[PDB]
């Protein structure tokens, strides 16, 4: 059967959740039995959001191809257990940077470059990009593609057009169109407003796309009657007419998308191959998430606090752990800044099970992660190392030798034995990496050999190797070649368990398959929690 | 006193004379004494029209610092016998090019860039980069702002919203806001319409910009009580509504806005520094347009007929040209395809005065406009080359001493004989020096030994074949200040009349006020054929 596309749209307010009811509508499929890949239309002009702030803007999604990518990727990943590439990201400044590029090339034959077509014309290719077959030669079934930003703005117009150009190039059977709307509930009169979603849809149809299906979100259950009034009111069908309450738990929104039978409809109007819902594997996740044996407390000693979408994929990857020994994980917001001293340290990490120092890109304060660690090791708290957490790990462990002047050269360039430095070379993607046999990473992993998501430059000095090793701690994870420093950990008759990665492990995990370092690190919290 | 900003805004209907309109302004201000500069916005994404065809969208004008800008540019340097920089034409291109760069440097220092405000900044910026002193530090009096394409494209929304920045940011005394709507006569009722007008400011008012005045361009005139009608439809003064109807002549539109003072309300509104209209020289060129006491016919010898516009500064220098021996130019779009055969070339140039054989930029068929030349030669035509022009007198020079296989590298990279070659190559553009051969037939038009002229090039004459080219006669009386580049080609008098060639472009130079030296010699020497028949 011939590739299908669905567009998502988002209108009236910002940040309804826009991701993840799409997110939640690929995963019902996925679980039809389907072949589901997903997009993300950004409408800001920045190339890549690495050169954004995360603790603004959110963390920086990296797949395995290397490509920098908006958090919304995340979502898509998690719930399809699916590798994106860098092509499920677009933004205006890779649009217009191409159509730039090649007009300055004389690309389009002595003619005067306007968004349409041109603009919306390479859009457009991005879009049925996605419906090329990927490795080892599958062709998706259904392609979602989200497109950014509220209907009406300057920066969503092309993108819109683009999407209307793809419903008249397929026809209306391949192309499908959801539009999500909030229905806000006013307290004076004690009634629920029907004018958002009218303008909504208007505004929507006034560019030229009529919606197939329409996604109320609000704080309450939308009633029938109040359902029946929206269907007329837009001219879409009842069954269409989609109530999506605020769920407790982000893993229920496929649940209540399946009982208002929108993914039944979904495949009735896009005459996709029926096939039932497999629940197996997502209710054995809804399980371990509603009904926890344990609770544990694990601190993120982050450079920003409380915001948990600046270190996204790691809360999702500390849950997702926690869900394989059936337990609630309680994440402790704690600020790098405090753990400076070893007194502010104890005070902010007394009361947890488990420390976790997350990769800081482009952050300035580093002495925190250290003193943070240097007070783990001393009260026998697990220590988990992302990125930056394994050089912190390393520069405590230099320290506790005797180097006192033991620091990056990304920090503090004029130091005197620099124990992280470069060669410099810029890794992103995934590497490969050999371990050390009957290692507390090996066990973990049960493998000895693995592949992880990088995104820094800084490595381990191999000249400072033999003066790191007399602290006790062993470089488990090494390259292919053994050149660069992939993983390090102390043995167990030194410290239960302090790990330190070079890479990023966040990412490859997900709710329905967790990371082993992740569960081999809550594990041991658990063990922790005892005595 | 403060640097003023007038910008000139599009609506209705596109093509209508909004260059022309906003130049005869400009002409208006500056004959007022006040230091005009103008700039055009034009929203297309080419960092440079020069990628554009010519004979589709029109030609590609080059200013003294070597910048391809739109053929407005041209239009405003006419108008105003003033250089213009790079910076007058400002594209939708440039402005994203310069912000996409800027944002991967890190500039913009970890935010989400919009257009509102990272675009429209970019296009703040480079609008008040105009009232910046020029050079010896003299600092413009007002800033004429033409924004092209029609009020309400979301592609000139952003250069609209940069303007109203721009008139919040200096203040209502210092922005002036123009705007040109086209009313339309119905022939059944009998009556001019005033929706497409109200309809053109309410979309001009709904993105927050107020017109200060309105010029109605119209077939007819505009009566005052339908002016008072749409003054107090649109909430415009009554003094400021403009009816502009369809003048004879291009050089006639200042007149028409002096009669209804707009010129005046400008001034006024502004609070700029008042002085009476110096018509001197302005109504010095009128009687040359509309008193001419000959007509002269020049053929040019271009690969598409008709369309002025692709051959736009050629046509205005030649009119420029003939109005300095106070005569009509008659302009012969001949097609350089049917001037292959020497029948064909006869047939087409027979009847002509002189023959003008223009720059064509990324063409292909040059055997016709050699062929051209070959005629006028034999015929005894006077001969004006403009860079492919010089080009083509030099294959056909080659040609006539014996090389039958003598061609230009760009069209025929396989030629055994390439007497026009690239140094790969180096592209020429803007002002570049020459000096001339004294007593020579360029010096004796120019009056002077040194000379700067415009280039848009990247091929130029082979220095090894000068000695077999100059067999036919040929002499390279124009050269580089150290003489390695052939700048002009000419006949000796006892040879040929006038058969002159120029590597650069001098039409983009000429001006109706200040025709061009070559153009005024080669208008002259078409006369001298005509009196030669007799
Ligand atoms: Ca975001
Ligand atoms: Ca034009």
């Amino acid at each position: 059967t011939a590739t299908k596309h669905l567009f998502v749209s988002g209108g009236v307010a910002s940040s309804l959740g826009k991701g993840l009811t799409a997110s939640s509508l690929g995963q019902l499929l996925t679980a039809r039995g389907l072949h589901v890949t997903m997009q993300k239309l950004d409408p800001y002009l920045n190339v890549d959001p690495g050169t954004m702030n995360p603790f603004q803007h959110g963390e920086v999604f990296v797949t395995e191809d290397g490509a920098e990518t908006d958090l919304d990727v995340g979502h898509y990943e998690r719930f399809l257990d699916r590798n994106l590439p860098g092509s499920a990201n677009v933004t205006t400044g890779q649009v217009y940077s191409t159509v730039i590029a090649k007009e300055r090339r004389g690309e389009y034959l002595g003619d005067t470059v306007q968004v349409i077509p041109h603009i919306t014309d390479e859009i457009k290719r991005r879009i049925l990009a996605m419906a090329q077959p990927d490795a080892d030669g599958n062709r998706p079934d259904v392609v979602i593609t989200e497109i950014g930003g509220t209907v009406g703005d300057i920066e969503s117009q092309p993108f819109l057009e683009a999407a209307r150009q793809v419903r008249h190039y397929l026809g209306r059977e391949d192309v499908f169109f959801l539009h999500v709307s909030l229905v806000p509930y006013l307290a004076p009169s004690g009634e629920l407003k029907t004018k958002p979603t009218q303008h909504s849809v208007a505004a929507l149809r006034s560019i030229g796309i009529t919606p197939d299906a329409l996604i109320l979100r609000c704080d309450r259950d939308v009633p029938e009657a109040l359902k029946n009034k929206i269907a007329l009111m837009c001219d879409v069908d009842i069954d269409g007419v989609i109530s999506t309450p605020d769920a407790p738990s982000i893993y229920d929104i496929p649940k209540v998308l399946h009982r208002e039978e929108l993914d039944a409809f979904v495949v009735r109007r896009l005459n996709l191959p029926f096939r039932d819902v497999d629940w197996t594997e997502w209710d054995d996740l809804l399980r371990r998430v509603h009904e926890p044996h344990e609770t544990v407390r694990i601190a993120l000693v982050g450079k920003y606090v409380e915001l948990s979408d600046a270190y996204l994929s790691v809360a999702e990857a500390l849950r997702a752990g926690g869900f394989k020994h059936r337990a609630k994980v309680e994440i402790c917001w704690v600020a790098s800044d405090g753990c400076e001293t070893t007194s502010g340290a104890a005070a902010a990490l007394g009361d947890v099970h488990g420390v976790l120092i997350p990769g800081g890109f482009g952050i300035r304060g580093i002495e925190g992660k250290i003193g943070a660690i240097a007070y783990a090791r001393a009260r026998g708290l697990p220590v988990l190392g992302l990125c930056l957490g394994l050089q912190c790990i390393v520069i405590e462990a230099a320290r506790s030798v005797g180097l006192t002047n033991a620091n990056s050269a990304e920090f503090d360039p004029d130091t005197p034995d620099p124990v992280i430095a470069t060669m410099g070379t810029m890794r992103l993607g995934s590497y490969p990496a050999v371990l050390e046999p009957d290692s507390v990473v090996a066990q973990a992993y049960q493998t000895t050999q693995v592949s992880e998501r990088h995104r820094h430059r800084y490595e381990v000095n191999n000249a400072y190797r033999d003066k790191i090793a007399e602290s006790g701690l062993r470089f488990s994870g090494t390259s292919p070649d053994g050149h660069l420093v992939e993983f390090v950990e102390y043995p167990p008759d030194r410290h239960p368990f302090v790990v330190g990665t070079q890479a990023h492990p966040e990412l490859k995990s997900r709710p329905t398959r967790p990371h082993p370092l992740f569960v081999a690190f809550v594990g041991a919290a658990i063990d922790y929690k005892a005595g």
